[PDB]
């Protein structure tokens, strides 16, 4: 089992969630998930074809992955907040402490020193903020909606928090970090869990509409 394979793998996985959310499609909610597995697609694609695998001192870094993160969960964001009905104010400040994680991550992993551990951390401190949005604001928001919608923002939300949670210690014992796990079993910890967090994630969508 070979690194492209499990690009590959991922890529397919993509492409069939993303051709089941446009056939579904409230349009906003159905053309929102088409761009978070839509976007992954492409960015599986182009690393199962080779492309943006960029050496950095010992190890190599995927770059498609960080631009796809870096555009598709502020996306993943933006559907949990329709959903918890935020004013367009609260919008913003999820999304910049979304932002602020996915670029730390995207500069630590192309910075071949130590340094990278201090942009890391930034990334984590922004992360729990974004979790207490998650779990507080955006929960008591979502309160005042329809008891179906809120139920599904809790389940969604609590898919979210949790899986999100795993990321940062995957990236840690890989070879962005400490370098322990492989290559190989990194990428398919990491494959797996993009799939469950956009297309698991859109089932449930589709399942509770
Ligand atoms: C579809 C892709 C998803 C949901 C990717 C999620 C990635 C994360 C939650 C990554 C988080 C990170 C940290 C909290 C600290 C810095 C390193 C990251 C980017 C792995
Ligand atoms: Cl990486």
């Amino acid at each position: 089992v070979g690194l492209t394979t499990l690009f590959w793998l991922g890529a397919i996985g993509m492409l069939v969630g993303t051709l089941a959310f446009a056939w579904a499609g409230e349009r906003r909610y159905y053309v929102t998930l088409v761009g978070i597995s839509g976007i992954a697609a492409v960015a599986y694609v182009v690393m199962a074809l080779g492309v943006g695998w960029v050496p950095v001192a010992e190890r190599t870094v995927f770059a498609p992955r960080y631009i796809d993160w870096i555009l598709t969960t502020p996306l993943i964001v933006y559907f949990l907040g329709l959903l918890a009905g935020l004013d367009s104010r609260e919008f913003g400040i999820v999304i910049t402490l979304n932002t602020v994680v996915m670029l730390a991550g995207f500069a630590g992993a192309m910075v071949p020193g130590i340094e990278r551990y201090a942009l890391f951390g930034m990334g984590a401190v922004a992360f729990l903020g974004l979790v207490y949005y998650l779990v507080g604001p955006m929960t008591e928001s979502a309160s005042q909606r329809s008891s179906g919608i809120k139920s599904l923002y809790v389940r969604l939300r609590n898919l979210t928090v949790i899986l999100w949670a795993i990321y940062p210690f995957i990236w840690l014992l890989g070879p962005p970090g400490v370098a322990l796990l492989t290559p190989t079993v990194d990428v398919a910890l990491i494959v797996y869990l993009d799939l469950v967090t956009k297309v698991g994630f859109g089932f449930i969508a589709l399942d509770a509409a």
